[PDB]
C-alpha cells in the first residue's frame, strides 16, 4: 500500500517529538490491520432507555449494599448476550479458508477501557451467565485492573464481541473499527431527552444512540439493521429477555 | 495487506463450522476489492416524504387495479434517475487508465435484496423512461426471481447507482459500501415522525433518512452535498421531476 | 491491493469518455493513499450555535465596514485552534518510524475549497494569533486565490488540521477522509432549528452539525469524543476562549 510522504514539520515552526507508549504501538497495529481486513459498515439505531433509566436509578439501593455501581454497561452485556444467542451470526469469525464461519457456543464480550497507556479490552467470559449485579462487579473490577497495569493478557482473550461506550464523555455516533477477528462493535453515545411521536404529540422520551459497525463479508445490511432493532426493542423493555 | 492470525475459538468454549454459500464468498471478495479500492465517504441527509407518503397512500387503489404494490421504492427510483441525469457524475465510472471519467448516457439502476444465500441486485434497466407502475411492477418481479434462485445474471448487469433499502426493518442511518466500478450507492433506513420548524413552532413531518456513500476520487464533498439535497428537494415534491 | 474488472460499459448504452484535470488526478492519489494508511473514525456532535449566531449577525456592520464578511469558518478556526493547544495530540503527526507523535508547537489549518479543477486546501498559519476580522479576510483571500488558480502551493503547506464546510449547501453530517499526515479533519453541515430539552419543555436551539474523522492509530474513541465535546461546549460560549 503506498507510504505517506515524509514531511518535514520542522520548516513551519517549532515542533516536538513524543514517544508511543509500546501498548499504542501494538493498538496502532492491529487497527490498521482490522482496517485493511474488514469492509466496514455502521448501523446506527437509537433506543428508548427512560424505563431502564429510572429501573437503574432506582435499583441504586440494592447495587450499593451489594458494593457494586449499576450503570448501563451490564443492563448492555446481558441485552446483548441474549441476542448473540438469537441471531448467531453475530457470534462467530470467519475461519481461515474465507470458506466457512466459526459460530462459537459461548459468549464472552470484551468493553473497550480507555487508560493512560492506551486502550484495552477485558473480556467478561460467559456474559449470557450472569446476573446484572455479578456483571457490575466484574467490569467494574476488570477496568480497575486495566487502569492499574494489573491486567493479565488472559483476561484480554477470546471475546466474541466488544461495546465501546463513550456515553459518559459526549457525542451523537461514531462509526468504530471491528475488532477482527470479531464480526461486530457496539458503540454507545450520550443519551439525550429527545421529542418521540406517541401517535399524537411528541412525548419526551430519553433516548441511547447506538452504533454497531460490522464485518460486512459475513453480515449484511438486513441483518445488522434487524440486530440493532432487536437491541432497541430489548432496551426499551429489559424482561423481554425473561421470556 | 497483513493477515488476520488465527485463533483457535475452541480453547473458550465449543464451536461449530457452517459454511459459507458460493454467493456468500463471491458477494465477500467484492466488498473486499471494493473497500480497498474506494475512499469512501458517506453524505446523510433527511427529506420529507408527508406528501409522497400521503400519494403513495392514495394511489393504493389504482396500484391494486395494477396488481403492483406501489412501495417507497419506485418513487425513490424514479427520482434518482432524473437526478442522475442532473449531476452526470454519479452516472459514470472512473476509466482503467485512472485519468478519465466514463459518463453513462443511459440509468440503468440495481436496488439490493438480502435472500437466504446471499446479496443479489437486480438491475432495472432504463429507470429514466419507466413510470411508477411501471417500476413497480418490474422491482416486484426482479425480487421474486431473485428469492427463487431464478435470475439470470444478464439481469445483474451493468447498473450505474445501487439503491439499498433497509426501511422495512429499522435503523436511523448507515454507511453503505459502494458497488465499484459504480461511483455512489444511496442507502434508505426508516422513515419516522420527525418536529420540524416552520419557522414558528415545530411541526410533525415524517422524514426519511438518505445515507449516500460515494467516491470521493470521482465526487467531492459539495456535489455530494447538492446530490442528497436535490433529492430531498425532490422527494418532498416529486411534481418537480414534471418540468 | 486487487484491482476493479474492467466492464466495456457501451455494451448496455452510450457512454462519453470525458478526462480528469491533473489537480482531480493528484487529489484522487491522496486520498486512496489516506484511505489505506489511516484507519478511520468518524464521531458525530451537534453544537448549540444560536448565541454564535446572534453575534455573527449583530457584527454584521462592523465586518461590513472592515470590508470582510463574517462567516462561521473565522469562528470555527479560532475555536478548534483553541483546542489544538488544549489537547496537543489532535495537532500532531505520527512519526515515520511508526513510534513516535511529532507534536507541531504552532497552529496552520487548512479548509476545503472546492474549484471547477478539484479540491484545493488553502492553510492560514498561526491561526491561533490572528482575530476574528484577520481570520475573516484572509479566508476570503486564499479562496479568492484558489478559484482563480492563482493560489501558489506555499499556501497549501504545513497545516496541521483541515476544516471541511458543507454548510452552505447541505447535509446532516459526513464522514470526511483525514488528509494524511494530518490527524484529524472537522466536517461541519447544514444548522436547523431543533428542539433541546431545557429540563422541562423543548426549546428550539439552532443546532450545528459537527462530523470530526481522525486516525484512530493516534487518537482514540475518549479523546475525539472530549473534542467533539469541547468545541460544542466553546461554539455554544465563545467567550470562554478568552479565559
Amino acid at each position: 500500500i503506498p507510504p505517506i510522504p515524509p514531511v518535514d514539520f520542522a520548516k513551519y515552526g517549532e515542533i516536538e517529538e513524543v514517544p508511543m507508549t509500546r501498548l499504542m504501538q501494538i493498538g496502532a497495529t492491529n487497527l490498521h490491520r482490522s482496517w485493511l481486513n474488514v469492509p466496514h459498515v455502521t448501523q446506527f439505531e437509537s433506543a428508548d432507555i427512560t424505563e431502564l433509566e429510572a429501573f437503574r436509578v432506582a435499583q441504586k439501593a440494592v447495587a450499593e449494599k451489594a458494593g457494586v455501581k449499576l450503570t448501563v454497561l451490564p443492563l448492555l452485556l446481558k441485552a446483548c448476550a441474549y441476542l448473540l444467542k438469537e441471531l448467531p451470526d453475530f457470534n462467530s469469525s470467519l475461519a481461515p479458508s474465507g470458506q466457512a464461519l466459526i459460530r462459537k457456543k459461548y459468549v464472552h464480550i470484551g468493553f473497550a477501557v480507555d487508560t493512560p497507556d492506551g486502550l484495552l479490552v477485558p473480556v467478561i467470559r460467559n456474559v449470557d451467565q450472569k446476573s446484572l449485579l455479578q456483571l457490575a462487579a466484574e467490569a467494574a473490577e476488570l477496568a480497575e485492573k486495566a487502569r492499574s497495569k494489573k491486567l493479565g493478557a488472559d483476561a484480554m482473550q477470546g471475546a466474541c464481541f466488544t461495546i465501546a461506550s463513550l456515553g459518559h464523555i459526549g457525542g451523537t455516533a461514531f462509526t468504530p473499527i471491528v475488532n477482527a477477528p470479531e464480526v461486530a462493535i457496539l458503540g454507545v453515545s450520550k443519551a439525550s431527552m429527545q421529542p418521540v411521536w406517541d401517535g399524537k404529540a411528541f412525548q419526551p422520551r430519553l433516548m441511547l444512540p447506538l452504533s454497531l459497525s460490522y464485518d460486512h463479508r459475513v453480515i449484511n445490511g438486513a441483518a445488522a439493521a434487524r440486530f440493532t432493532k432487536r437491541l432497541g426493542d430489548l432496551l426499551a423493555d429489559i424482561r423481554a429477555i425473561l421470556l
